[PDB]
Order: structure tokens, then C-alpha cells, then sequence
């Protein structure tokens, strides 16, 4: 059903030292609290004269099929990592949230301080303070330039051994390289993102409907003002309806460290 | 032949978010377009007079 | 220059321009003039840079 | 260590999560400590003791 509910915990007890033999004992309590799941859907419509479904090089509907799969992937994604026209009822988006948390760390330091490379194995940092640990690496085409470039202060290779030389791992883990185009890589100082790193395992996504696929033989196509654009039986014309139902979560624990929630987060960026 | 033909894929579909549990479902087309591949030509003639032939 | 890795590394950019319009090239082509230019890969005490990939 | 769990052979561990003294003026901070643990004894007269309460 359209949501789900899971309960967490929100403080901890505490220990006291005793005044000698005869001093009073102290008190604490435990609290819970909860946090949500909710759902949302996408869906797409296309119309085609029939005529021209029969004179057709090739059969469409197993041409185009790929393609739209893609699409309903990629909207996805974008709205997730970004916040790009987002739902209002879904979490904050990974990139603004990764910020809010101080998590982002501005790429830029010397070779003498290790390169590039150093700017990486700060932003583990980051993480591993927060009391998580990372698993695999996010990034746009742009970090291959980055990676490729990391010299050492008379030129040579930094670090030699501990990138794969097919660009596919660091340090053991394993890197790749979705939404390819999306990326934010042009504009002013800091609005610019190259790679993410984090804990994976803590983020949840549930589908509540797969893509489901309907015919369309005799419905009528409107725009918002309730105006006819098409008359789909009368002018000899087919269409296809195409749905989703998704929604996703983050579980951001309390822990010992970093206990103050609004300075955690699972993972930390490198960004221009 | 003089010239040869090419398909290919001009533009993508797009999907979008459903307002509330009811709005109206909007929609997008496909498109292909073509390529061509000409034909053109490399000559020379080279003259000689026949007694440096002999 | 030279502590960027000299010539190496301006062919490591090339790589990224390629990349980043969406391929990944598979072969290179020169003016005979490349080859003095690429024996000259020196490191900034005169060494080779990046001694294995040539 | 590839593990950050060893140096030099010796072992390495990180108890107190969250506790160490990391913010303050010059020479107030602490990051770790080296030593010869041998040498340093403790004794428990009795366990956690547990006792419920009504009146």
C-alpha cells in the first residue's frame, strides 16, 4: 500500500559515578521515534496515425521500447541526485543534502600535499567522522581527466599502484559512471559537481508497480484547458500508455558519533 | 550507384511526473532523419612523344 | 611544461575532450615531427616521464 | 596496514567513539596514545548487579 513505516531509536541512557557508600543514584529514560516511506508515479503517452503503424519500415512498438525504458531510468535518477523538479513528498535530494550536512569538500590542492588524489583521500574523511564507511564511487566522465592528470611535484604518477589502469577502481573499490550527461559541470565557482562517494547500503528504494503497458484504440487526447487535440477513433489513430510507482529513503541512524543529526550524512562530494 | 542513403535516430522520447492521483498524462513523439554518402573523381592524363618512346 | 608531465600530459588531456563528447579513440596519427618531440618526455632531474607506456 | 589496523606490526584500535578531545585553543587536542598496556591492572569487585523496583 501508497506508504510504509519504520520506527528508530532518538537518545540513549547514561552512566553516573556514586558519592562514597551512601550518595543518591541517578535517572534516564530511552525514546523512539519514526521515519517514512512514500510513493509517487510516472507515466508517459504517444500517438501514432494507423495508417502510417501499417507503412512503416520496421514495427515501432518494439523500436521504441528501448527508449523509453532509458527515459523512465533517467528521470528518475535526475530527480533523486539533483532535485531536479522533484515531488515535493520525497526527501531532500543527495547533492543539497550533502551540503546541509558539511560533507562537500572544494576540489584543489598541491602536488606537494598529494594531488588530486589527496583531495579524495580527504573526502573519505568526511564519511568516516560521520561513523559510516564508503563501498563505491559515483562520477561523471570529467574525474577520467582528473584521475589521468594526478603528477607528482617533478611529474611522475602519484600514488602508482592504487587506481586500476582501466579506470573502473580506487583503492579496491569499485567506480562507475551513470546519468552520463547530466552532470552538473558548467557554471559559476562551487555550483559544479565531479564524483560522489558513500555508504550504499544505507539507502532504500521500493517500487510499488513495475512499467505496465497499455493499448489505446478509441479514448480522446485533451490539453488542460479541456479542449480535443485528438480524437484517437474517429481521425484512425492508435496510442500507448506507459506507468511507474516509485519512492526512496535514507535511514540516517543516530550513533555515537556525530550525534547531532543535521551533521550526518552517508556520504560526501568533490566539487568546482 | 552515385549516391547512397542512411537512416538514422534524430530525437529521444521523455517521461514526466503525475500531479496528485489524477492529471492528465502528457505526451511525446519519435523522430529519424537521413544522412548521404556522394561520389566524386581523381583523374590525370600523362602525354609522351613517341620517338623518347622508341 | 615539465611538472605537469611535459608532453604526456597534453596527449592525457586530448584523451579527455574525446571522451567527454561521448567515444574513446583507438588509434594515432602523426607528422614525422611528433617523434623527436615525444623522445624529449623528460622529467624535471632529466629522467624518462612515465617510463613504461611508450 | 592496508586496514589502518597495524603499524610497524603492533595493533591498532578506536574505543570511545566520539569522546576524543578534537576543538579547543593550541595543545588542548589528543589523537592517540603508545605505550606498554602490561603494566596496567583493573579489578572488579562484582559485576553489573540488576535489582527491580515497586515501592
Amino acid at each position: 500500500r501508497n506508504q510504509v513505516r519504520f520506527p528508530v531509536l532518538s537518545a540513549l541512557p547514561v552512566a553516573y559515578w556514586v558519592n562514597g557508600d551512601t550518595g543518591l543514584k541517578q535517572t534516564t529514560e530511552i525514546n523512539w521515534t519514526n521515519k517514512y516511506l512514500n510513493i509517487e508515479e510516472i507515466a508517459t503517452i504517444v500517438p501514432v496515425p494507423d495508417n502510417v503503424l501499417a507503412d512503416v519500415d520496421v514495427n515501432v512498438w518494439d523500436e521504441a521500447m528501448p527508449y523509453l525504458i532509458e527515459a523512465f531510468g533517467r528521470t528518475l535518477d535526475s530527480a533523486v541526485v539533483f532535485g531536479t523538479n522533484a515531488p515535493g513528498t520525497f526527501p531532500q535530494a543527495i547533492v543539497p543534502a550533502i551540503a546541509a550536512a558539511g560533507n562537500a569538500v572544494t576540489e584543489g590542492s598541491t602536488a606537494a600535499q598529494g594531488g588530486y588524489l589527496g583531495d579524495l583521500d580527504k573526502a573519505y574523511g568526511k564519511v568516516e567522522e560521520d561513523g559510516f564507511e564508503a563501498n563505491g564511487i559515483i562520477a561523471g566522465i570529467g574525474l577520467k581527466g582528473k584521475l589521468r592528470g594526478a603528477r607528482d611535484a617533478n611529474g611522475q604518477k602519484i600514488d602508482p599502484t592504487r587506481v586500476g589502469a582501466d579506470l573502473k577502481s580506487i583503492d579496491g573499490l569499485p567506480v562507475s559512471y551513470p546519468m552520463r550527461g547530466l552532470w552538473p559541470s558548467a557554471g559559476g565557482a562551487g555550483t559544479n559537481v565531479r564524483a560522489l562517494v558513500g555508504d550504499w547500503s544505507q539507502f532504500v528504494v521500493g517500487v510499488r508497480q513495475d512499467i505496465t503497458l497499455k493499448v489505446l484504440d478509441q479514448a480522446v487526447i485533451q490539453d488542460n484547458t479541456g479542449a480535443i487535440i485528438y480524437n484517437l477513433a474517429q481521425q484512425d489513430m492508435t496510442a500507448l500508455r506507459l506507468t511507474f510507482r516509485v519512492g526512496w529513503q535514507v535511514a540516517n541512524t543516530l550513533n555515537n558519533d556525530q550525534p547531532t543529526e543535521a551533521n550526518r550524512y552517508p556520504a560526501a562530494s568533490l566539487i568546482f
